[PDB]
């Protein structure tokens, strides 16, 4: 196989051999696939022997094999965190290599814990953040690699981000400093950007990517919204006081009004001045609707029209203005996550509503063929109206039934209480009680996820906002560090048993065959 | 058999509303045959579309919403 | 409440519990529970023609009493 | 609510249970003929128009373990059967 008994003394790990081989001039052959005997030190993480090669002749922490992977490649995929501490505490350089992987991207891989925590814990480590090669095919960064595999390791790595000073003491000077130059790298926001596609909930909850979001909120995001909904509350507002400080009877055409009525009309078109708005298709129809009734409305500024189609288009536009206005505040925190309930219900009902229009449709008729002479079900598109205003247990009985009945203007009257019976079960209790029971089942999934649901619509926010903000403007805003004074899991414990357990195994096996391997070269001659 | 039982009440009054194509009948038991014709049309409509992927789930909770009031009528009609 | 409350206001004014807003909308939040009246405030207004646009307050009311009876109280309930 | 989320627990499993029943109930009543020009078994696509599993795998392997120490085991017993010793005594 090419080996030589200098590299299999290092490959099982005996540090007495290794160092008279080398008294003797071992001269460090490189075999058969080019493993240098540090290679087997490493494979096996047999730290004693390697302290001897080291001590001697340093000609190994830079050979290369026929993948061209050095020792630290090695010993980061079986995964020893002291024998890559005795290898990082000295010069040990890293490359990429037939494969365009690195060092710290191949230890988490193999999804070794221990190794990299000794590798941000030791020194001589930004210079391994920067060796990753730029446009990889599978590792770019090596940090959204730790977002993809060890998350507890980005863990402790946002616990060197955060510092103190004067631990609440004095109480009245406290220091809490921030550094954010992990969460950069062009593209915006990528190591967070990782973080929710891998939905890692506790990295999001660490008070470093809080602070870090309140960095992106403060500096542009709250400032976002004040140019985005101040403009829409400008068209908002001067609709609804127009509306209260006038009869919803007559038409216009004082000193307050005719500077409220172009104001409307600039927004509307101002609307109109985009296609689509700057900030990232339900609200298209719905602003689509919201322009054109405005102009309608305040048309009175140009041409005369009647009152009677002014105020019909007054009734779309201050229905849909406030309509949207809840639209508006979905991009918010402590209101956002009553709208993405209130749009789940709406999208439940309105996919059930094909189904249970019929149901309507049955009872709709049939209370119009039964009861006819009254004059709430005197027409269809009258029955069937009524017939939904009776979902909710707005059932007449007395005036529908029971005052028609004893003066006899019932015309079937065993069917109707037949009907009305069969109504009441269906409609009022089983429809309803339907239609709560798809409420709680969709907002208990709502809220099953919801706190990362609320972080993953903001960091949407912000990079919908990246890609369009000048970066010129981007340079002076940034802050990269905050100063902060308050003076103002069970499915991961089995998984992780399950590598405990199939190195165990593993051990047992190297363990079988040695004890073979006893059976197969031992003399014996009393036993016979 | 919830099926079997709908239809034939669906094709008895169907008959009996239409019944003036051949034989005059009274108008209070004509359109009382209608009552129970149109009621039942899309009553039964609501359990072809059953079979559909869409909408089919709403029906299967319709039934199994109505199975247990229904067995459970029997114990709160005494209340 | 306020989309509903003046767009209530100014379908249907000349009823008396629509009278004013801070009236329409009290109106509309007592009509949450399922106290959409229907009769004196749609039908008997409507077979007189007193409805001032009277295919947008049926088409007013259908969207209401799908929205804050059935999907609010929905969600308000989902939310206990 | 009790019932809603139970047919909730396994819908996507439902309608699909539904929908193979569905064809099934139709395919013992079309003609065998029929079918015949009508299935295609291949298709040509244009788009441009598990806690419980993972302790039972852990169960496996093991049940593997524990019985490879037997084997070690006894075979460990069987060195101190056919060993001789003299200094030891």
């Amino acid at each position: 196989h090419g080996m030589t008994p200098l590299h299999l003394a290092a490959k099982n790990g005996h540090d007495k051999v290794v160092q008279l081989l080398l008294k003797k001039g071992a001269l460090f052959l490189s075999d058969h696939n080019g493993w240098t005997a540090l290679h087997h030190a490493s494979m096996g993480g047999y730290t004693q022997t390697m302290k001897v090669i080291l001590d001697t002749n340093l000609k190994c922490t830079d050979r290369l094999d026929e993948d061209g992977n050095t020792a630290l490649h090695f010993a980061a995929r079986e995964g020893h965190a002291k024998a890559v501490a005795l290898l990082l505490s000295h010069n040990a350089d890293i490359v990429l290599n037939k494969q365009q992987a690195s060092f710290l991207h191949l230890a988490l891989h193999n999804k070794r814990k221990e190794v990299v925590l000794t590798i941000i814990r030791s020194k001589r480590w930004d210079e391994c953040l920067k060796i990753f090669s730029h446009n990889s095919p599978g590792n770019k960064c090596p940090i959204t690699e730790m977002i993809e595999y060890l998350p507890e390791c980005m863990k402790v790595l946002l616990d060197f981000c955060m510092l103190h000073s004067t631990e609440d003491k004095s109480c009245r000077d406290y220091y809490i400093e921030y550094n954010f130059k992990y969460l950069q790298c062009y593209e915006p926001l990528t190591a967070l950007n990782a973080m929710v596609q891998n939905n890692r909930i506790e990295l999001l909850n660490h008070p470093v990517c809080k602070e870090y979001l309140l960095m992106k909120w403060l500096a542009y995001g709250f400032r976002a919204h004040m140019m985005n909904l101040g403009s829409y509350c400008l068209g908002l507002i001067p609709m609804t006081i127009l509306v209260v400080n006038i009869k919803p009877g007559m038409a216009f055409n004082s000193y307050l009004i005719k500077t409220c009525m172009i104001l409307v009309f600039l927004s509307s078109i101002f609307g109109y001045c985009k296609e689509a708005g700057q900030i990232f298709d339900i609200s298209n129809v719905l602003e689509w609707i919201i322009y054109t009734t405005g102009i309608i409305f305040v048309l009175p500024l140009f041409v005369e029209i009647p009152a009677h189609l002014q105020w019909q288009c007054g009734a779309i536009a201050v229905y849909f203005y406030w309509m949207n206005f809840l639209l508006y505040l979905q991009r918010f925190e402590n209101c956002g996550i009553f709208i993405v309930m209130l749009e789940v219900i709406l999208k439940t009902l309105l996919r059930s509503t094909v189904v249970f229009i019929f149901l309507l449709l049955a009872f709709g008729l049939s209370f119009y063929i039964l009861l006819n002479l009254q004059d709430p079900f005197s027409s269809p598109l009258l029955s069937i109206i009524q017939t939904f205003s009776m979902m909710l247990g707005d059932i007449n009985y007395r005036e529908s039934f029971l005052e028609p009945y004893l003066r006899n203007e019932l015309a079937h009257p065993v069917l109707s209480f037949a009907q009305l019976v069969s109504f009441t079960i269906f409609v009022p209790i089983v429809l309803m009680n339907l239609l709560i029971g798809l409420a709680v089942g969709d907002i208990a999934d709502v809220q099953k996820h919801a706190s990362l649901k609320r972080i993953a619509m903001q960091v949407e926010l912000h990079t919908s906002l990246e890609k369009k903000l000048p970066l010129w403007f981007l340079r002076k805003v940034d802050q990269k560090s905050t100063i902060v004074y308050p003076n103002k899991s069970l499915e991961m414990e089995i998984l992780k048993q399950k590598y405990r357990l199939k190195d165990l195994t593993f051990l047992l096996e190297k363990q079988h065959e040695l004890i073979k391997l006893i059976i197969q070269k031992m003399e014996i001659i009393s036993e016979t």
